[PDB]
C-alpha cells in the first residue's frame, strides 16, 4: 500500500468507528488504522520529495504517525473493555492530528 | 476557580504565547495554561449538569483536558529546549483541540 491508500484506510475507518454499535466493531476499526498509519510512516511524501530522507522535517514527518498510534491504542484499551462511547470519543481525538500534518506536509 | 476563568487563563495566554519571542516568556504562558486546564477538569460545565460523573459526557469532558494537557507539555518541552517558534507553532495547534470540546460541550 502507498501513502494515499494507507490515509484512505485511515479516512474510511474513521467514519466506521463513528457508525459503530458496539466496541469490537471500534476495535476492528482501529487495529486497520494502526496498520495504515505505520505503513504510512514508512512512506516519502510528495512535499518532503527532493529533502535528505535524515532531515528535520522528514523526523517531524515520521513522529506524527507515533503519536496517531498512540491515541489509536488509547482508544484500543478503551474498546477491549467494551466501553463503545468512550472508545468512540477517544477516537475522535485523532482528527486534530489527521489536521495538523496535513496542514505541515498534504 | 470557576470553568469560565480557567477559560479566560487558557484564551488570553494563548494570545501571550503568540505574540511573545522568547522562551521564557512562552514557558511562563504556557505553565499557566496547564494549571488552569487541570483545574478545569475538576468542574461539571452547564451543559452536563443533568449528567452523572461516569457518564460518557463527563468521561470524554474530562478526557479532553488530559488531551489537552499532554500537548501543553509537549510545547513546554519545546520551549525548554529553546525552540520558540515551534513552541509557537504548537500552541497554535492546541485550537484544534480547545475547538474539538467546545463543539460537543461549550
Ligand atoms: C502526517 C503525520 C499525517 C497524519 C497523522 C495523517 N495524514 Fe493524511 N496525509 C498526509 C500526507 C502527507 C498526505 C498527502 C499524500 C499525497 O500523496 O499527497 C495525506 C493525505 C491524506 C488524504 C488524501 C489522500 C490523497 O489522495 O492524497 C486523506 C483522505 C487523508 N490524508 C486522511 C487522513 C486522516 C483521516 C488522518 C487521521 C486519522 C490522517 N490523514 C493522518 C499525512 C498525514
Ligand atoms: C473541554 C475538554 C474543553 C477544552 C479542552 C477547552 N475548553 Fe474552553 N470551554 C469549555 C466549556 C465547557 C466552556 C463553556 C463554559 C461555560 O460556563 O459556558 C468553554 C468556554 C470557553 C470560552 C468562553 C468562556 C465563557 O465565558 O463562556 C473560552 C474563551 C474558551 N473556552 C477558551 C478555550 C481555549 C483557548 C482552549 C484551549 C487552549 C479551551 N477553551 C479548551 C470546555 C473546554
Ligand atoms: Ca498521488
Ligand atoms: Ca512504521
Ligand atoms: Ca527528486
Ligand atoms: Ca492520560
Ligand atoms: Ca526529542
Ligand atoms: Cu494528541
Amino acid at each position: 500500500a502507498d501513502l494515499e491508500d494507507n490515509m484512505e484506510t485511515l479516512n474510511d475507518n474513521l467514519k466506521v468507528i463513528e457508525k459503530a454499535d458496539n466496541a469490537a466493531q471500534v476495535k476492528d476499526a482501529l487495529t486497520k488504522m494502526r496498520a495504515a498509519a505505520l505503513d504510512a510512516q514508512k512512506a516519502t511524501p510528495p512535499k518532503l520529495e527532493d529533502k535528505s530522507p535524515d532531515s528535520p522535517e522528514m523526523w517531524h514527518f515520521r513522529a506524527g504517525f507515533d503519536h496517531l498510534v498512540g491515541h489509536i491504542d488509547d482508544a484500543l484499551k478503551l474498546a477491549n473493555e467494551g466501553k463503545v462511547k468512550e472508545a468512540q470519543a477517544a477516537a475522535e481525538q485523532l482528527k486534530c492530528h489527521c489536521n495538523h500534518c496535513h496542514q505541515h506536509y498534504r
